[PDB]
């Protein structure tokens, strides 16, 4: 139908919009800390302690197949890279520190992400 074309043509949109918000959130990782997924061969206790593992390249497959409905999706993604960091290791460390700064920093790009969406439906 014309509509689910429509629909499709919408979803392609927010897709080009959440890959520039992508690439503005992992500018603020310049350490490359979240790139990749947590290493089960280097941590194989990791998934006894994070049970919804999360990362930028996860989070980039399923943006390039189309897979967030809506910016709340991504955000939920987003905030898992985060949260799941900030469990695991301590304050101490500069993976903690690495994910508040990512946190603080994602913050303004989000805010503006969210008026954007709204604003162009």
């Amino acid at each position: 139908s014309m509509e689910q074309v429509a629909m499709e043509l919408r979803l392609t949109e927010l897709t080009r919009l959440l890959r520039s918000v992508l690439d503005q959130l992992q500018d603020k990782d310049p350490a490359r800390i979240f790139a990749q997924p947590v290493s089960l061969k280097e941590v194989p206790d990791y998934l006894d302690h994070i049970k919804h593992p999360m990362d930028f390249a996860t989070m980039r497959k399923r943006l390039e197949a189309q897979g967030y409905k809506n910016l709340h999706e991504f955000e939920e993604d987003f905030d898992l890279i985060i949260d799941n960091c900030m469990k695991y290791n301590a304050r101490d460390t500069v993976f903690y520190r690495a994910a508040v700064r990512l946190r603080d920093q994602g913050g303004v790009v989000l805010r503006q992400a969210r008026r954007e969406v709204d604003s162009i439906g």
